[PDB]
């Protein structure tokens, strides 16, 4: 075999995990990223927060995913990285515990997302998508029936390549990840809230 990386997976802080009052308030907001970022360019890479993740190829870097780093554990969406290595800065991060059917996938140590969630609450996402600045949109999710029990799911409206970024309460803690798609039986695709799970 070989002992480098299969891929050069990149990993760029972009911003703050907090609940935005200015999206409460207008629906959504962009938010500060660093000076100033006044426009993302995917192409080009640059503890607690949301990053990109992305993926080195000969045409520069792609954005593949995002995710978030709190309490020194990166969690995304198994379907991102495939359990593999991540970079950032030059140093190393490993897979610490995948879960597929939940389509999860921590980095250095466990679960650490303890946002809530009840139904009529709304929450945040809080969006990195491919080519832009990140942006908090407020939403409110709806209760689904698992073929178990309960879960949280929001609509769609978002890049692929936004999959992984966080969802957040009004306490500015992380319900869950963006980008977890599931079926229901009324024939649609929805995105399917993390920890917002009964059984």
């Amino acid at each position: 075999g070989s002992h480098m990386l299969e891929a050069d997976l990149e990993l760029e802080r972009a911003a703050d995990v907090r609940w935005e009052e200015q999206a409460e308030i207008s629906g959504s907001s962009p938010i500060l990223s660093i000076s100033i970022k006044n426009e993302e360019e995917e192409q080009t890479l640059g503890e607690d927060g949301a990053y990109r993740i992305k993926q080195k190829g000969i045409l520069g870097y792609s954005q593949i995913g995002a995710g978030v780093y709190k309490e020194g554990t990166f969690h995304t969406m198994w379907h991102v990285t495939r359990g593999a290595v991540l970079m950032h800065k030059g140093k190393r991060i490993e897979p610490s515990w995948a879960d597929v059917k939940k389509d999860l996938i921590s980095y250095g140590g466990g679960w650490k997302l303890e946002g809530e969630w009840k139904e009529g609450e709304e929450v945040q996402v809080l969006a990195l998508e491919p080519g832009k600045n990140p942006r908090a949109v407020q939403t409110k999710p709806g209760l689904f029936k698992t073929n178990t029990g309960t879960i949280g799911c929001v609509s769609l409206d978002f890049s692929p390549g936004t999959s992984g970024s966080p969802i957040v309460d009004k306490k500015g803690k992380v319900v869950g990840l963006y980008g977890n798609g599931v079926v229901t039986r009324s024939g649609a695709y929805v995105s399917a809230i993390a920890n917002t799970e009964k059984s």
